């Protein structure tokens, strides 16, 4: 017995507004409004990194969008959401995933002029796999729209007007391409490898079916997270992650160029961390 006038009956009766941790959400700047589109209609951006899985009451999270859209969602809207980063530690659980189908007043949906998704990654696309069956109603969708690569969304948004994040924007994407690496593995899919200043970007070559549209997957690793970096050889080299079992093995001619710049990539933030001497504590 829940309804969208159920649930802001609710949540209005309680009072929300000052508990403290609703005016967190403000600062974190998650499903923020930015200016308007080519068409006029207004856009929001909605960042994955932001929200953990459990840290904060879920329901605070859907009045904070629901209040923002409450405005303006009678019109049509264009939504843009940045999946970059995307981790285990923020996701949506199944029972929690369903709300969000029935808490808005329902008519809104009808009014989403088109999706926009940027950044996207390989976990994001298995997770899909798992949760089909709620999302088969987004199978083959007119309004989703895949931003393959960043040259694309500008030419679509309006520009001068696109506010996505400033952190994503800083690692800029902006550093030497190794063209034509392959990643060694069951199956072998052709990599592009960016060796940012900060971080990794491991992108793909070859447009993957998520949701029954093309994309190419950019899966992206921040240099703190690289624990291990062993270069068993030039032809190919070993790159262990935490809590990601099997390391990743690529193929490169010349590998020790590649990883040469991962060491200086990490070692540097050695020397940025206030103390390295403190590490482990946790046995798998």
């Amino acid at each position: 017995n829940l309804t969208s006038s159920k649930f802001e009956e609710f949540m209005t009766r309680h009072q929300v507004h000052e508990k403290e941790e609703f005016k967190a959400l403000k600062t974190l700047s998650i499903f923020y409004q930015a200016g308007t589109s080519k068409a006029g209609n207004p856009i929001f951006y909605y960042v994955a990194r932001r929200f953990k899985t459990g840290q904060i009451n879920g329901d605070l999270l859907i009045y904070h969008v629901l209040l923002t859209l409450k405005p303006y969602y009678a019109k049509p809207y264009e939504i843009v959401v940045d999946l970059t980063h995307t981790g285990p530690s923020n996701r949506f659980k199944t029972d929690f995933l369903s709300k969000w189908f029935v808490v808005f007043p329902g008519f809104a949906y009808d009014n989403v002029s088109a999706v926009y998704i940027y950044n996207c990654n390989s976990w994001v696309r298995e997770y899909t796999k798992y949760h089909e069956r709620l999302l088969t109603g987004l199978k083959g969708s007119k309004r989703l729209v895949f931003i393959d690569c960043p040259g694309k969304l500008a030419e679509h948004i309006e520009h001068e007007q696109q506010k996505l994040p400033a952190a994503t924007l800083a690692l800029e994407e902006d550093l030497k391409v190794f063209h034509n690496a392959l990643k060694l593995a069951h199956k072998d899919t052709k990599v592009s490898i960016k060796v940012g200043s900060t971080a990794v970007q491991v992108t793909s070559a070859e447009r993957t079916k998520v949701l029954g549209q093309s994309v190419f997957l950019n899966d992206i690793y921040y240099a703190s997270e690289i624990e291990e970096i062993c270069l068993v050889d030039e032809n190919q080299f070993t790159l262990t992650i935490a809590n990601q079992g099997t390391p990743l093995t690529f193929m490169h001619q010349e590998c020790e160029a590649i990883v040469q710049s991962i060491i200086h990539i990490r070692t540097r933030w050695e020397l940025s961390q206030p103390d390295s001497i403190p590490q482990h504590t946790k046995i798998r």
